[PDB]
């Protein structure tokens, strides 16, 4: 049976402060530890990517759940998706509010409806049927995010391969700062924000949402592998095309069916981390290979 | 410069009794002929697919705009998207209510905003801001679909086009499926799934079970194949082939390559479709019941 792997990513975004890397690092390391621990007891791929995306949602440092950017009204609106590479089962929520873990809600859509995607008010309806807690907007808005906005006036993801050779992906975000109300970016859109398939691999993406959607980056990446490119070569084709075709920047993380993995990005910085073989590989900048504490 | 062409379709579901067949064939002819009228008259492939689908939305016999299927909670929530192959420029909307024409809001999303996709409350407010009229919910509603939602206690409309300047586009629009959960979103607004447009390959607009079409990203898979060497019909067959086996989904698509070539195919029992090219109307519902007239 396969040796399991988890890869995580924060945003494929701008350059970070020298002091705050410390802080961002430990965010990647932590969510990846939650993912690799899960695989380390025969959790499934969906378990790992969800608990890993769960970690970063909870973390007010990352642009997802608590920590989400604000829309044009000072308000957090959230998208996410999760996908099962064996049978292509999937779940996604878009433009949801007053909840803590949009990724946990995306799994609930997937596991307990015959639908794959719920939006806005029907998505709240679904959450409360599932007895998901309402929290105050305040509890998701950093003092920080209000400043990022008023000047103008991040994504998190995970891929894993488990003990049985299943792949999966999770991606969650608060979107782009100042976005129109009800703007949906790539995150809850299969093939854009992520894709996962046992006959190929899994991908979660980050960066400019409209650009990712337009070139179908996640599924695109995996086409290149399907043609026998390396996971390195594949991700260099998709992001390079995204740049030359739509002037969009981003980054991505991928695991192929046989367990090869990479983080590549064309933006300034894509914070990432990976666990495989009791060893952890951490970076923010264009990499520590280190024991699993 | 190329010979312009539009292809239009309706839902990809089951058997259709002869009495409904006629108005459906009727409406598909208005759609093909409206879109073509724009292409003949110098217009863009984006303009032209916007054309074919507004006719399909305003026409009651098709699950998009007027005559959209009802969600579990007796309301209309509509999905639409539109793409320009020129630059891959796109606009989209999900869970829109109480407007006549979702595809127009979608194009307004491609042109008037920095985004490609708005939904529900957000999409309603942009529609206020662009001067989209706020039309009472019940006029979208129809007895056929009232009967149907009652009995439950499915349709999509689309077009692709090639223009006389070489450019390609698709538009897709839907009400979803019968007794869907509130705020359910299917394939029809998701680029790569409910449709894909790329001047360097061609354009495709899908029909059928939204959830499957999303799982396999049906429209972009037909294109990958057309890139690889496959003819439009082989690519149709194979992508359509894979949704059936891998995820046990049925549906359809229309496609039109950057070379002039077009096809319409389905794995559902039926799919109302018409193409217009070189001064003729093509149409059909069930496999090779092909009839061609001359289009004035
Ligand atoms: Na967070
Ligand atoms: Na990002
Ligand atoms: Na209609
Ligand atoms: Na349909």
């Amino acid at each position: 049976h396969m040796n399991p792997i988890v890869v995580v990513h924060g945003g494929g975004a701008g350059p970070i402060s020298k002091d705050r890397k410390e802080r961002v690092h430990q965010g990647m390391v932590r969510a990846a530890t939650v993912g690799y621990g899960i695989l380390r007891e025969g959790g499934s791929a969906v378990d790992a990517v969800e608990g890993a995306v769960v970690a970063l949602e909870d973390d007010p440092e990352f642009n997802a759940g608590c920590g989400s950017v604000l829309n044009t009204n000072g308000e957090v609106e959230m998208d996410a998706s999760i996908m099962d590479g064996k049978d292509l089962s999937a779940g996604a929520v878009s433009a949801v509010q007053c909840i803590a873990n949009p990724i946990k809600l995306a799994r609930l859509v997937m596991e307990k409806t015959p639908h794959c995607f719920l939006t806005d008010q029907g998505a709240a309806q679904f959450a409360a049927a599932m007895g998901v807690p309402e929290i105050p907007g305040e509890k998701l808005v950093t003092e920080r995010n209000k400043k990022r906005l008023e000047k103008e006036k991040g994504t998190v993801g995970a891929v894993a391969l488990d003990c049985k050779g299943n792949v999966a992906y999770a991606t969650s975000t608060g979107g782009i700062v100042n976005k129109m109300v009800g703007r949906v970016g790539d995150s809850p859109c299969l093939g854009a924000g992520g894709y996962a398939d046992n006959d190929i691999g899994a991908v979660s993406t980050a960066g400019h949402g409209e650009s990712i959607l337009k070139v179908n980056l996640a599924r695109l990446t995996l086409f290149h592998i399907e043609q026998g490119k390396t996971v390195e070569e594949a991700a260099d084709l998709s992001l390079g095309y995204m740049k030359s075709r739509v002037k969009g920047l981003g980054g991505l993380i991928v695991v192929s069916k046989t367990g090869d993995w990479v983080a590549k990005w064309t933006s300034t910085s894509m914070p990432w981390a990976a666990a495989k073989d009791g060893k952890l590989h951490f970076g923010i900048d264009p990499t520590t290979i280190t024991d699993l504490p």
